[PDB]
């Protein structure tokens, strides 16, 4: 099977999780390292209008590297297919966690929300806005840690020139000039509300009635919400993006800090410079090449088999497993 | 979410099995019967005529080897299609995990494909996208044809020469021939890196014959893979072909075992106890086939009865 020749040199294929529209996900094992991955297989003759979104997502994931962002390891392409080798996320969607139970307690919400804030503060530090923050776009890994996905609508608000209406900021609906970041803080406000309430702050049977409600910015505060939760919600759900809470004040907000008593740690634990010597040395022995050639090659970050082997070795080291290539 | 309120009266949602663009497929449980279903969730704002084509065809087609439509729900933002549960995966996935299938195992599978397609054609439809990704295994390892978004220019590698040339039943036979080759070989008879080079190969109609293919398989492949649709084997001669009948000695049974007219009394009686009516009020309601919650409940109860479980609503 043609479209699979190159992929099978590097990965041993396990079960198909399934197929939705143009995209199939298959579990696989990276041969050199033994690590489990998810492979997103996209058919080019089915993808159509979504091809530019696929390219936008790939460009963003090449440049973003964080403990709460689903990691891209490898991009492969044939006549008919684009393959994205991605971080293994068996825990399902935050959406599934919400619908499976009545509303989350303030405490359960904070555990999850502090991870969302970490990811988004990092995205913004890199000059990006995600623009499609919603619970279907947050996955749990096997350590029950959240991983942001679906960067197909993302942009660089200060660089070279969105999704579910219920999560969209007023200024984003009305198509305004902005610093862009502020719209993601509104979407995080919506997520905070839905997590603690089990329903949206703005919802309706028609798109025109929903738009009007978002523009109005009036929402109910249920009796089970604490005063602390109400105060944070008012600061995030400001219709005026200039009056809305900054990422800086969100990171050490009293609600965020409750029970933890330290601010959100958003800085990435996974660098682009600052290579891991153990991994570089082990790659050098496998490829029978000198360390410095190896460093120069890794630093190109081509998202080829080398990028994948380096990143999965680094993942294998973080587990506690030996830093060894088979 | 308002988009999910009506659906969740009838179904308990389980995990996502796939997401691509506007389309997401989620596993679910039908609450009244306890039966598992697949739910295709389509965002209307994120292609609409293809969706309506599939729904129209599936409302009219009912067969043991066609993935069953149970229920269509629509909100402001969503179209939901409740479909037969197929946890055995794509025939495609199955083939590549085995490299290729024996002639024996190919026949078991191919006879089910011929059954589905002969029925589609009997109803005045051509499927036009027959490929191994469009054939799913159910929980009992029986094949179910999906993706009726094209009807009566799918994957070029499965497209008939006369179809590519723009000049409906004969073209599906060519596609089943491609499918027959891939099942026994594990690779395509016509393949290339560009669309123009693939088209040229299909037009010339020359392909390699691997050494492991029997003379019987080679002969059936030549009859299906005729570039001239007038020379190509008919559905009639396919149904009782010597290769088709080898381990079996009876022709392919293509007629549907899944009726629109005949209603099952046990299911009607059980639905009457849930609905608080007599028979005939219930029969008249079922016979409308609206693809509402009643069609789902009837069809799932009938399936619950086919598997040997009690004919009972929770
Ligand atoms: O890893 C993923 N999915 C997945 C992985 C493992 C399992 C599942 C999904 C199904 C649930 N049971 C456990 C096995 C996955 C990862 C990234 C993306 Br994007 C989409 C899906
Ligand atoms: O049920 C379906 N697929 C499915 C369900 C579960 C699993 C799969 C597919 C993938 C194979 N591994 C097991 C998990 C299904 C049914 C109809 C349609 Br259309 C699309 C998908």
């Amino acid at each position: 099977m043609k479209d699979y020749d190159e992929l099978l040199k590097y990965y041993e294929l396990h079960e198909t999780i399934g197929t939705g529209g143009f995209a199939k996900v298959k579990l696989a094992c990276h041969i050199l390292t033994g690590e489990m991955v998810a492979i997103k297989i996209m058919d080019k003759n089915t993808l159509g209008s979504d091809l530019p979104r696929i390219k936008t997502e790939i460009e963003a994931l090449k440049n973003l590297r964080h403990q709460h962002i689903c990691q891209l390891y490898h991009v492969l392409e044939t006549a008919n297919k684009i393959f994205m080798v991605l971080e293994y996320c068996p825990g399902g969607e935050l959406f599934d966690y919400i619908i499976s139970q009545d509303r989350l307690s303030e405490e359960e919400t904070r555990v999850v929300f502090r991870q969302i804030v970490s990811a988004v503060a990092y995205v913004h530090s890199q000059g990006y806005a995600h623009r499609d923050l919603k619970p279907e776009n947050l996955l749990f890994d096997e350590y029950h840690k959240l991983k942001l996905i679906d960067f197909g609508l993302c942009a660089k608000p200060k660089g070279n020139k969105c999704g579910a209406l219920a999560y969209a900021a007023p200024e984003l609906i009305q198509g305004k000039s902005y610093l862009g970041s502020e719209a993601d803080v509104w979407s995080m406000g919506i997520l905070l509300y839905v997590l603690m309430c089990g329903f949206l702050p703005f919802d309706d049977d028609t798109a025109a009635a929903l738009v009007a409600k978002i523009m109005r910015g009036k929402y109910d505060v249920p009796k089970w919400l604490s005063p602390s939760s109400i105060l944070l919600l008012q600061q995030m759900l400001q219709v005026d993006p200039k009056k809305r809470i900054s990422m800086k004040n969100l990171l050490n907000h009293p609600w965020i800090m409750q029970d933890y008593n330290y601010p959100v740690e958003w800085q990435s634990k996974n660098p682009f410079i600052h290579l891991d010597d153990d991994c570089v040395t082990e790659l050098s022995v496998h490829h029978r090449n000198n360390r410095q050639t190896m460093e120069d090659l890794i630093s190109l970050w081509q998202y080829d088999h080398l990028t994948a082997t380096y990143l999965l070795l680094l993942a294998k080291k973080a587990r506690g497993k030996p830093v060894r290539l088979r």
